């Protein structure tokens, strides 16, 4: 079997993606932020706190036939961002673009931090990283990936994202009208439970490309693209006027600057981010200061090849026994 859904930015600075998923008999279909920075689907529903909803679309098992309450099972899970969300479980069939899973641990919201109900385009996650990760206790429970995989043509998913256009979430093929030239592959971790996986280096602009090793995780659930405080101060040392804001939380710019581009190694290839794709726009309504795309991962713990990063590629999470990560051009 296989699956192909379109993802589309929920707002005009591609502050995250939404791909539409069909949940329970008859469907409803929730709008969902495809995460592979985590691991648990879970979704507003009729178990929401009412004041922690507005806008959202919810899930309503007792409506559907085919959904069953996972007995005794609960979640409760924190974000990088230190959003928040918990609640109990329902098993029921669940189908992303044609593929279909059933008995997926559907984790129903009984609370939602304020970043959630703030957002009314996102009505949960779809968590795609590793199923160690999983919040559900004291069974943990199986991603969407992990249940579908034996069932795919092949063990693997891809990310197609857009820049301020949709773009595209598959599962079980590789498209090869999706990208140009060839597909690097480079080997991955799975011992903190994400796609991790070593950069082998970078450039800023039209600069010679400095060779290191930058260990990060491949996370299309988080915006940006962080990285460590030596790489982020020489691209922003580029760009005039640039300068690290403590009170606005990180790197911002004058919105008169024209951005450079920044590459990533990818073995011996290269990816590179177009420098509009590193503008977040005004960090207030109307003003001249704008917001980096490229912020340190100091005090994170981590790299996060985030949005910013991966939607300048498309990106193979291959799950094979062996997992690996491929990026190509596009």
């Amino acid at each position: 079997s296989t699956g192909s859904a379109t993802t589309t930015p929920i707002d005009s600075l591609d502050d995250a993606y939404i791909t539409p998923v069909q949940i329970g008999t008859p469907a409803q279909t929730l709008n969902l932020d495809f995460d592979t920075g985590s691991s648990d689907l879970w979704v507003f529903s009729s178990e929401t706190t009412a004041s922690e909803v507005d806008g959202q679309t919810i899930y309503t098992p007792s409506k559907s036939t085919t959904a069953k309450l996972l007995s005794g099972a609960t979640w409760s899970i924190s974000y990088g961002d230190g959003s928040s969300s918990s609640g109990d479980v329902y098993t029921d069939t669940v189908s992303v673009g044609g593929l279909t899973v059933t008995g997926q641990a559907v984790e129903s919201a009984k609370k939602v931090s304020s970043s959630f109900t703030e957002d009314s385009t996102i009505d949960g996650l779809l968590g795609l990283a590793f199923s160690t990760l999983n919040t559900v206790s004291p069974t943990q429970q199986k991603t969407f990936f992990d249940n579908a995989k034996a069932s795919l043509d092949s063990p693997v998913f891809t990310a197609d994202l857009g820049y301020h256009a949709p773009g595209t979430y598959n599962f079980g093929f590789i498209d090869t009208t999706a990208y140009t030239g060839s597909i690097t592959y480079t080997a991955v971790s799975t011992k903190q439970g994400f796609w991790e996986w070593t950069s082998t280096g970078y450039a800023v602009g039209s600069g010679t490309f400095k060779s290191t090793s930058i260990d990060g995780i491949a996370d299309t659930g988080t915006t940006l693209l962080y990285l460590p405080a030596t790489v982020v101060s020489a691209y922003w040392a580029q760009v005039s006027g640039a300068k690290s804001s403590s009170s606005v939380g990180g790197y911002v710019f004058p919105c008169s600057a024209t951005l450079p581009s920044f590459t990533f190694g990818v073995g011996s290839a290269r990816i590179v981010i177009p420098g509009d794709y590193i503008d977040f726009g005004p960090i207030s309504t109307g003003s001249s200061s704008c917001f980096g795309g490229i912020q340190s991962s100091a005090g994170i713990g981590i790299n996060i090849f985030g949005d910013v990063a991966l939607k300048a590629a498309f990106v193979v999470f291959n799950g094979a026994t062996t997992p690996t990560l491929g990026f190509a051009s596009k």
